[PDB]
């Protein structure tokens, strides 16, 4: 008969005891306040796309989600892209607890988040004694008079209260007790369902001046972009913490699956990846002005060993030559074959010789008014599309309207992309963008030009990190 | 005839103004956007703040290359947890520094970040913005009044600050009288490349008593920062963190000392003492002991916190080789204190034959039973440390190479370190006490972030 959420409450009622006993030697009067305010982190406007990222290592939904938990190593991570820090202490379900909270306040210099179920006020002096700067207050756990009563408890310490609702009344009863940070949970709690349209629904009920979090179930930017303009802030847990590499997970999330194409030297690796990008492409074809040796490929690799490496080239088949330590794709940028039979052979040569630990991708010119075709062909037996002008590094677009639907999720668009067309370019809804040419200095810059233009990279990722739909 | 190491870098520097007016030809100046982050904000929390600038230098003219497989974002990434600001080199000939650095660092850090270069010429401001830099270095070794104004007026259209370094009662007159509110004093003389670690101390003196007084150069230690933090705000300090493989341990062991919280018997434990500063993490290997360690919790610590360097403390006198597995970086000899000084020396030889070359070998000496403090001095140069259970006149010696132990908590961590032994060690100062149920005996998280932060901004007066 008991909820997944009141089996955790009552769970929770029984570890007061031992958390009373836990902190009987502090004298809670004397605590020290919390300096960091989540509020003002949060409060940059409705698109404002800020991330609260949580440590978590299993959930009721999920199981076990990482297994070897470092949640200081996690912190450092989440200290580049979040703007706080959620800390399930939960120990029976979440396996959180205290000791977690205190090891992520003295990692991470953001505003840090107790993430409990909070029934009783020795939890908010816990709390604050751990190094918390907010705690969560749930109005389906608690009556107007406790949610006052634990309100009162947080202010006594300059603790910030996320306010989680999950309907109508709720957000109703938020209003009048005079919540700052409604937290809108798209997982309903008693039966783990998630409804993504929640945020966007409670959004027109809250006010818009108040700020708004919408937290759980995001796996990916595509939703991130769908629920931006509604959104101060996205929690975001399991998406970063069921991955090997949170660092990958995070930009991934944060940025989209985007190529930082054509490094030619070890510097611009570091500030691809510093400024989010997930993939490098290095060239491999003598023709292009952005070849590289197997010299030079394997010092960009060794310099910044956190991209997922791309080896492009024209060529049918030798993609066997390209492969090295840290090349997780190749990327068949030949041109079109005669028909859909020959790219189906060319791809799996390909594969065949590249083996299952190594993706394939292709490139397609949407150039040709037979590219669209080919793409939704061959869409099933690849990695990724790239849907590329003329063949590749042209600095030159396409007509975007040329996109099929169908192969967007599956898509890297490129072609001339820039920080002038960024936005534009996000709008045509493909899962990232291909960058080459328009982040590079022009032929105006001397030695410089056709390198990698470091201040053109952070404005195209500081342009993609806060993008939703319009 | 040899120009100066300064003149010699300040002429390269002006023969690469071509490439850089090329390199950011295509930037609208006037549109570039401003600095968001104030240097100032972040320096200005009074004299012993021990506010730290952290500098990704990959080489010097002082010491050749510095670190050759060098990542500024991951450094950075480091530097962010321990730092108030990140000071990167610019310059390409003799530091290996570039603006791709800058850039890497300004995106993957929230500090205020500092283009260290040896400017001259409005170009390298307008550089230093566009490729996220927050703030500035200007040299009155380098600059007169007249070129100093023109590009902090540069500086001021961009809301950076300027770091004005000094060198000596001139250039900080100077400074005054052109309105610094920085001042950077170097310790290292730029021409003969000495450092005068006493030149902060002398021209903290003249400067404002309300100005923000950054202590730069040749900072290699905590006593260094506690002997010279009454009369800073800030140190700015690069090689002794970049010289070293893991500049995470380097960062702790500079800002908060070589010290261990010793009796870790969980993974969050240890977890909690790496993040609140701790160098050192103590497991115990004694079947008396309440906080003995099984072969499996003792892996199951060591892989789930990698970055402490782990002793493995036991009371025995022989069989220290089958408590080393991989992660123990030392062994503490906690015997009782032997018959004689010679028993003492042998008893370390033995040991050091046991653990071979490897592995640290530390003496815990009781200073109560009153032939510890001769044994101290004895066997100080046979141990790399010793864990001393008067403090008047124990040797300068003894201290430099001692960790203060003696029931250290949060409540006596300041009078423990104004003793000016090199380290503290901590155990049952933060732990629960006998009251707390299940948590009796295991580590206090909330004491751990009290006597590390106690510990973070300590100096001597
Ligand atoms: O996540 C669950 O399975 C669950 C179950 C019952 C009660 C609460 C739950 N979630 C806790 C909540 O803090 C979530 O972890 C965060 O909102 C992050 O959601 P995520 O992004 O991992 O889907
Ligand atoms: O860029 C090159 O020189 C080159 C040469 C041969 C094959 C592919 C090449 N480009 C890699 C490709 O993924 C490019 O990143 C895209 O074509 C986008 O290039 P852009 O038009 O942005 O310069
Ligand atoms: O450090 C040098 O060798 C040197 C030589 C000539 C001119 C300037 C120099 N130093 C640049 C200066 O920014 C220093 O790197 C910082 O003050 C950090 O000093 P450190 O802590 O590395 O001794
Ligand atoms: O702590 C123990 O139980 C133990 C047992 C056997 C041998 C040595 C032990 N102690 C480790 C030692 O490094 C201690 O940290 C110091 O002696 C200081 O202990 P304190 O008095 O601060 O609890």
């Amino acid at each position: 008969l008991p909820t997944v959420l009141e089996s955790i409450v009552e769970g929770r009622r029984g570890h007061l005891e031992e958390i009373r006993a836990r902190i009987a030697h502090v004298d809670v009067d004397a605590l020290p306040k919390s300096t960091r305010s989540l509020f003002d982190s949060l409060n940059q406007g409705r698109g404002g796309a800020r991330f609260i990222m949580e440590c978590k290592s299993a959930s009721p939904s999920l199981g076990m989600i990482r297994e070897h938990y470092q949640p200081g190593e996690i912190a450092r991570v989440y200290s580049r892209y979040a703007s706080g820090i959620s800390v399930l202490c939960e120990p029976d379900r979440f396996g959180g607890d205290y000791d977690h909270l205190a090891t992520v306040a003295a990692t991470s210099h953001l505003p840090v988040l107790c993430k409990d179920f909070i029934i009783d006020p020795v939890q908010v002096h816990a709390a604050r004694y751990f190094g918390a700067d907010a705690i969560l207050l749930m109005l389906s756990v608690l009556d107007d008079e406790e949610y006052a009563a634990l309100a009162a408890e947080a202010a006594r310490f300059d603790l910030d209260i996320l306010t989680e609702v999950i309907d109508e009344e709720e957000v109703a009863r938020a209003i009048k007790l005079g919540a700052k940070i409604f937290g809108v949970n798209h997982r309903n709690l008693h039966d783990l369902s998630i409804d993504l349209d929640r945020s966007r629904r409670l959004s027109k009920l809250i006010p818009a001046d108040a700020v708004l979090v919408s937290e759980s179930g995001v796996r990916d930017t595509e939703t991130v972009r769908q629920l931006g303009g509604h959104s101060n802030a996205f929690l975001v847990g399991s998406q970063l913490t069921s991955q090997e590499n949170v660092d990958l997970a995070a930009r991934e999330l944060v940025y989209g699956p985007n190529k930082v194409c054509g490094l030619t030297s070890p510097s611009a690796a570091q500030t691809a990846r510093a400024a989010g990008a997930v993939y490098g492409g290095l060239i491999f074809e003598e023709a292009s002005p952005r070849n590289v040796s197997r010299e030079t490929l394997q010092k960009i690799i060794a310099a910044e060993p956190n991209l997922r490496y791309v080896a492009v080239s024209r060529r049918t088949s030798g993609y066997k030559d390209l492969l090295v330590d840290g090349i997780f794709a190749v990327q068949i940028h030949a041109p079109l074959q005669d028909s859909v039979e020959a790219e189906k052979a060319l791809i799996a040569a390909v594969r065949e010789e590249v083996g299952p630990q190594v993706q394939v991708w292709r490139a397609i010119s949407m150039s040709s008014p037979l590219g669209a075709e080919v793409a939704a062909a061959v869409e099933g037996d690849v990695d990724k599309l790239i849907l590329d002008a003329h063949e590749g590094g042209s600095g030159e677009v396409f007509d975007w309207a040329t996109v099929p639907a169908a192969v967007k999720a599956k898509s890297l668009l490129a072609g001339g992309i820039s920080p002038d067309n960024a936005a534009q370019a996000l709008a045509v809804g493909c899962a990232g963008l291909d960058i080459n040419s328009g982040v590079e200095y022009p032929a105006g810059a001397g030695t410089w030009a056709g390198a990698k233009d470091a201040g053109a990279l952070l404005k195209i990722f500081a342009t993609i990190s806060t993008f939703h739909y319009l």
